[PDB]
């Protein structure tokens, strides 16, 4: 429970702001959009600020009308089971319980979500609906960003209509480059005051002190890092992180987050192509001395450290980044292409989508392919988004491994249409960790994916490929429960891989669990061992009769882990078909039945894409 700042409205009054944009963000996307809208205000003669709702009391919204022509915008992402982001949970709870009168308040909401998930943009939709129920008036339509298509474009389209709507309503009206930070180079800086990759307090990585979390990650020693797949088509790995003496608690189903380091070669080349000295110690200080965000990342620090541990230099740059960088491209045609990247349609948009996004060109690739583009290193560092932690489904049970967190991951490495080979940041970094000291900054995030409280409750686990991760923890635990003399209900695993001799993960361990009876059934779909595809859902359909018995009569809990794009939906459709045949009942009622299981905690998801 953080200590709330004083009234954001009073802050706005003292700083001359009329627009405030709150971000409900988990991996920084909403935060970036909010910063962009906040900065846009200036171009229309207004003034804005972005803010984390967790740091404030949104009840002060009722005082916003005290500021003339005021407006509040919410850029909100949705997470686990249509829930708010962790930083927006307090606001969400307040919205549900409050009865405050928001008459006079003007608002707009841009939701960030993904159509492949169950509750698409649930948080954005809720906030938009609730503020109106409380008496506030909507100044622009709810934006529904879909990350399954192209979120950046949905944001661009919405933003392009939003500002004119705001200008028309408030009777205001609308061209230069403005920086948020000023560069301060430090000649004789004490090393003790220089950040070298820590996320929170200076030297927190060196002097570890609990409790450990996102702000203060625990550096866990990699005690094991072995190749899991038999073949060489890809690289799947098993890692074991030593969390001894960290006081960290976890359960099977939770997630472990890690803070990686970017590839040194990429960092070196960015500095090289820009002709910058990456070992310069500096700070980027907010030109707005009132803001709580004094720096874009921990400072003072060297550009090398920033590019390595604090900045995202691998994902396709967003349109505002390319737009601001255009000024540094001396070739007219290149300046024109970069400027047009922010277009909401036409050739400029088509180029952004194909040449930047589809081609997966990162910032270095763009600097190389538009050779006249040579921005100063300090401004680039202010423009780049923050390097995010990566989440992995803990693949161990704390009942069996209380002092170790296991990770099952596939290394990301692919040929992009940009012509170069792109490497996943976290997986390339983890793959290179050699036991005995290889340390990994991490923390555990509690999830709602959990084994049944009653050991006798049957469990149906569906997790092809790396989706098997949490289930290794589940199986370890259920096995442990049997070894403890407890009565354990049926435990069925529906796993899938390409070929038994290519990438059958944990083949030996699973064989052992099956032989010992920890696994009532080990159903494996080898998708490429025959001409037709054989997937986990084909096996579920095969066992429809028994599964229905377990679900309708045995109160079984279903778990689906892995690909959220196609697998999760195909599996869900199969469960619909099963319920529809044995209920019996029409598709519509089958869908409703399965939806209910989810609300009753008997159908859990741990999917990603
Ligand atoms: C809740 C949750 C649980 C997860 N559990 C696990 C897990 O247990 N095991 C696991 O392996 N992963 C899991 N992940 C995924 C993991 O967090 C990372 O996204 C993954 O390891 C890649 O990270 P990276 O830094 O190596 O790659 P990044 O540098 O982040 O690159 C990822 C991006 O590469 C691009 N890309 C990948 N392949 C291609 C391609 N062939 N063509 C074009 N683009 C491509 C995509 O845009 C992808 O988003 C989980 C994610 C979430 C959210
Ligand atoms: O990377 P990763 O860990 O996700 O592993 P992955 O190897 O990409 O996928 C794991 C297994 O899931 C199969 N699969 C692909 N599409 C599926 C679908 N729509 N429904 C059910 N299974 C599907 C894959 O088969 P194919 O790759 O052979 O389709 C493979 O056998
Ligand atoms: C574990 C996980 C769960 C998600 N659950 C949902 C969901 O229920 N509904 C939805 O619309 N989008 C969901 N998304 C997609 C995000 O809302 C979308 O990617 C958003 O752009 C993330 O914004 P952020 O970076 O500001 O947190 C999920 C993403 C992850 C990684």
């Amino acid at each position: 429970p953080p200590v709330k700042e004083s009234s954001f409205v009073e802050k706005m009054k003292k700083t001359g702001r009329n627009i405030i944009v709150f971000y409900g963000s988990q991996t920084g996307t909403a935060e970036e959009f909010a910063n962009r809208l906040s900065k846009d205000a200036h171009r229309y003669g207004m003034r804005g600020m972005s803010a984390d709702p967790e740091e404030y009391d949104l009840a002060d919204l009722s005082s916003l009308p005290e500021i003339d022509k005021s407006l509040v915008v919410f850029c909100m992402a949705t997470y686990g089971e249509g829930d708010p982001t962790d930083n927006a949970q307090d606001f969400y709870d307040w919205l549900q319980e409050t009865d405050v009168d928001l008459t006079g308040v003007k608002f707009a909401v841009f939701g960030l979500g993904n159509k492949t998930y169950e509750h698409f943009n649930a948080m954005g939709k809720y906030v938009d609906q609730r503020l109106e129920q409380l008496g506030a008036q909507r100044i622009f339509e709810l934006g529904l960003g879909d990350d399954d298509g192209n979120l950046e474009e949905d944001f661009i389209t919405w933003r392009e209509q939003f500002w004119p709507a705001v200008c028309e309503f408030f009777g205001v009206e609308a061209e230069s480059s403005i920086r948020q930070y000023e560069l301060v180079v430090h000649e004789d800086m004490d090393v003790a005051k220089v950040y070298t990759g820590e996320m929170g307090r200076l030297k927190s990585y060196e002097n570890q002190k609990p409790p450990f979390d996102a702000k203060n990650p625990f550096l866990a020693a990699v005690t094991a890092n072995r190749k899991l797949n038999q073949g060489t088509e890809r690289h799947l790995m098993h890692l074991e992180l030593d969390i001894s003496d960290s006081k960290i608690r976890y359960e099977s189903g939770d997630h472990v987050a890690v803070y990686p380091a970017n590839d040194s070669a990429l960092v070196n080349q960015i500095g090289e192509i820009l002709g910058a000295d990456l070992d310069v110690i500096m700070s980027l200080n907010n030109l707005d001395e009132e803001s709580n965000k004094k720096h874009p990342f921990p400072c003072p620090t060297t550009y090398r450290t920033a590019l390595t541990y604090y900045l995202d230099i691998t994902n396709p740059p967003r349109t505002n980044v390319l737009y601001e960088l255009a000024q540094y491209a001396s070739e007219p045609s290149e300046q024109e292409h970069l400027h047009k990247m922010a277009s909401s349609s036409g050739e400029g948009k088509e180029l952004y989508l194909s040449w930047v996004v589809e081609a997966r060109r990162h910032i270095l690739a763009i600097l190389q392919d538009y050779p006249s583009l040579r921005p100063p290193i300090d401004h680039l560092c202010e423009l780049l988004p923050r390097l995010q932690a990566r989440y992995y489904s803990i693949a161990s049970s704390s009942k069996v491994h209380p002092n170790s967190v296991h990770i099952c991951a596939v290394a990301v490495e692919y040929e992009a249409k940009s012509g170069r080979v792109n490497k996943g940041v976290a997986t390339s970094w983890l793959r290179a960790k050699e036991p005995a000291r290889a340390l990994v900054p991490m923390f555990v995030r509690k999830s709602q994916f959990r084994l049944p409280f009653k050991s006798t409750t049957p469990v149906i686990m569906v997790g092809p490929g790396t989706g098997i991760a949490p289930f290794m923890g589940f199986i370890q635990e259920r096995a442990w429960l049997r070894e403890q003399g407890k009565e354990v209900g049926e435990t069925l695993l529906y796993y899938g891989c390409r070929r038994s001799d290519e990438d059958y993960l944990y083949r030996e361990e699973l064989a052992r669990f099956h032989k010992d009876g920890a696994l009532t059934q080990l159903n494996v779909a080898f998708s490429r061992e025959q001409a037709h595809k054989v997937y986990v859902q084909h096996l579920l359909k095969r066992d429809r009769e028994h599964l229905w018995k377990l679900i309708h009569e045995g109160g079984a809990h279903i778990y689906v882990c892995g690909d959220a794009r196609n697998m999760a939906k195909d599996v869900q459709n199969t469960f619909y078909d099963i319920v529809a045949e044995f209920g019996p009942m029409e598709h519509t009622q089958a869908v409703d039945y399965v939806k209910k299981l989810m609300t009753k905690g008997r159908y859990s998801l741990d999917v990603w894409s």
